[PDB]
């Protein structure tokens, strides 16, 4: 029992940042209403923001589809352009070419800018590598992807082996077509990308992918969380989209001057567009461009709190769903913002890529590293 001999640094560096984060939030409260700021100051004792190595497992009532089939729908259609300049735009991915019975596979198989296409890049972080899995699923069905052999995310000090996510599609999804392609990335805070899309845009749809996640300890016990944060960020909404969360579970506590709120159960941009400044109320323009504050809409802006929200959740079990929908599913045309030059019922992709993770965008987030030791018996 050397532990009677660490436990001293152990129980000081737990007392020291504990006392170090109260006086954080004390701090904190007189600044909760400033941009940026978690209306609710809080800690964040869950570290989930980087696992760029984690090992990923999927299983699917659903259909896996080859890798070759993958590469093959890249180089043709809408991302046939796209491809032959050596770029992998997800979004752009004509579903048509995935549809073929020669496309199934009976496992998993990974797809992304690292074989011969290592130096390639992509549009869920440019030339950083990526990997992901890829199956074909109906309304209704699912895939349940297993990350493990994590190695830096952690609930309360105490690390965390295990995650075990269930994506499944929405049926109640408006987007033409019985299919879906889901892309799940090895690394599970890059998400997934869910397409519908076969090459036109269509209105009056939408694509809603629902997430059932489970967190496991070093001991293989699904965690109980006690108000976790789980950040939900980059709520695009456009003069004819919105991204939004809803039926989820916890409570969802919004950053000050963010354009994210609650309305009706749902969490997104609830007042005002927020994809191109002086548009529609939008403050800031969503992608990198001359004026300040643009290109909110990435991972380490320092603004990206401007499409964000948080929830604070507990229990072992907890979900959310995540899609992106036509604006005219969700109100009367006379109640939206007004962008001359753009028709507010333009139709959209029938597509999205979104991720469900600890990095919370409101600033100055305390976090909890310390596990409060237990003294030796
Ligand atoms: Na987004």
């Amino acid at each position: 029992q050397k532990d009677l001999a660490d436990y001293p640094v152990k129980l000081k560096a737990y007392e020291d940042e504990q006392a170090s984060i109260k006086a954080a939030l004390a701090e904190l409260e007189k600044h909760k209403n400033e941009d940026g700021n978690l209306t609710e100051p809080s800690a964040q004792n869950l570290v989930y923001d980087l696992e760029p190595n984690a090992n990923l497992s999927l299983t699917t009532d659903g259909k896996f589809l080859k890798a070759s089939a993958v590469d093959d729908a890249f180089s043709k259609s809408t991302s046939k352009a796209k491809y032959v300049q050596k770029i992998l735009q997800l979004d752009d991915l004509d579903i048509t070419n995935l549809e073929q019975s020669n496309d199934v596979a009976s496992s998993m198989e990974l797809y992304g800018n690292f074989g011969d296409k290592a130096g390639w890049s992509t549009t869920v972080s440019n030339n950083s590598q990526v990997k992901w899995g890829s199956v074909l699923l109906e309304r209704g069905q699912s895939a349940t992807a297993t990350y493990t052999n994590l190695q830096n995310s952690y609930y309360n000090g105490k690390k965390i082996s295990k995650i075990v996510y269930k994506y499944t599609v929405d049926p109640k999804s408006k987007f033409q077509g019985q299919k879906v392609w889901l892309g799940i990335f090895t690394d599970p805070t890059l998400g997934v990308f869910a397409s519908a899309y076969t090459g036109q845009v269509e209105k009056n749809t939408s694509i809603f992918i629902k997430n059932e996640f489970t967190f496991y300890d070093e001991d293989g016990k699904p965690i109980n969380f006690d108000n976790a944060l789980l950040s939900v960020a980059s709520l695009n909404r456009e003069h004819n989209s919105i991204e939004m969360a809803k039926d989820y579970s916890g409570k969802f506590v919004k950053i000050s001057g963010s354009s994210i709120g609650e309305k009706n159960g749902m969490i997104y941009a609830t007042d005002t567009l927020n994809f191109k400044q002086g548009e529609g109320g939008s403050r800031w323009t969503m992608y990198k461009n001359s004026q300040a504050g643009s290109g909110w809409d990435s991972s380490d802006a320092p603004n990206s709190w401007y499409g964000a929200g948080a929830i604070k959740m507990s229990g072992p079990n907890n979900h959310v769903t995540v899609g992106a929908t036509s604006a005219t599913n969700v109100m009367p045309v006379s109640d939206m913002p007004v962008v001359p030059g753009k028709d507010n019922t333009d139709g959209k992709k029938p597509n999205i890529w979104y991720s469900l993770n600890g990095k919370i965008r409101a600033v100055n987030v305390p976090k909890v590293t310390k596990e409060k030791p237990t003294p030796p018996v």
